[PDB]
């Protein structure tokens, strides 16, 4: 099964939870064991998309990434709220 993976630090370090392609607001996310304002790295399958959210339900500031990624960003770093993964 491919995945995207999230991490809690830098370069793929601490906690890390995989998700499946979807539409992940703030809720689901804590269900699935990412906390809000966490994320700092990521792993993403050749040629999937990942959307990562400012804010809750898919708004705020957008950062796009297709390709792994040992640091989000320092506008982007423990900001993600929700999420849209593509493969
Ligand atoms: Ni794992």
């Amino acid at each position: 099964t491919k995945a995207v993976t999230f991490y809690e630090d830098i370069n793929y370090g601490g906690a890390h939870v995989h998700l499946q392609p979807g539409n992940y607001t703030l809720s689901q996310l804590n269900t699935a064991k990412i906390p809000n304002d966490w994320m700092t790295s990521l792993k993403v399958p050749s040629g999937w998309t990942v959307d990562v959210y400012e804010n809750d339900n898919f708004t705020g500031t957008k950062w796009t990434y297709t390709s792994d990624t040992p640091w989000v960003g320092n506008d982007a770093n423990d900001k993600m709220t929700s999420v849209k993964i593509y493969s």
